[PDB]
């Protein structure tokens, strides 16, 4: 996709999500920590907590290494975070409904962590004002 077509896709998605669902795509810094940034914004309201989220995700995986060693979209990290925060994680992909949902412990289904996954492996935070 040409840079102009890419920007058209991004703009269409932001508008559709705002108009159809009332959600806002909050831009996270575009580094390799963007998944943890988006979750940090969802949980703490502040992407600066990204390294703490990552630390806690890694702590959770290590603690549960017997289970997670079965398995070694960021599926492993997303399951860990949904379980650890006891909230589902909903992943939007140029979509106004989630493409998939990590259920966590199947509690707090009305308060999901919502993230959007974009071109070039980037995640943003999907906020319900």
């Amino acid at each position: 996709m040409d840079p102009a077509t890419v920007e058209q896709q991004e703009h269409w998605f932001e508008k559709a999500l705002r108009d159809k669902k009332g959600f806002i795509i909050k831009q996270m810094k575009e580094d390799g920590a963007c998944l943890f940034r988006a979750v940090a914004d969802q949980v703490y309201g502040d992407q600066d907590m990204h390294e703490v989220v990552r630390k806690h995700c890694m702590d959770y995986l290590m603690k549960n290494a017997d289970y997670f060693s079965n398995y070694v979209g960021n599926h492993i990290e997303m399951q860990a975070m949904a379980e650890m925060y006891n909230r589902p994680v909903e992943v939007y992909q140029y979509s106004t409904e989630p493409i998939n949902t990590f259920h966590g412990i199947h509690q707090n289904e009305d308060e999901p962590i919502r993230v959007s996954y974009h071109r070039n492996i980037h995640y943003n935070s999907v906020v319900n004002p």
